[PDB]
């Protein structure tokens, strides 16, 4: 389950392939790495 | 630094994915965290959608 902000934020660095777990990143990345990644799974999924 | 301006930002950010992602209600505000949760689980679901579902294969 999802308690806190940081578990959020750490949570999406596991799941978007495009966002580094082992050098520093920071929340403005990971949003845009999220966005990007939403949408490439959208134009997939759309292709079904 | 311009921390207002990167805030800014970030908001921007967070309506986009407000945008993207359909059980996200537009026309009412949430707050940052349930956006993020609502993201995550959006993507879960469709990583499992084309991981598995979607492939000939599936059983
Ligand atoms: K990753
Ligand atoms: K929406």
């Amino acid at each position: 389950l999802l308690y806190n902000m940081n578990d959020c934020y750490s949570k999406l660095k596991e799941l978007v392939p495009s966002i580094p777990q082992n050098k520093k990143v920071s929340k403005m990345e990971i949003l845009q790495h999220v966005i990007d990644y939403i949408l490439d799974l959208q134009i997939a999924l759309d292709s079904h």
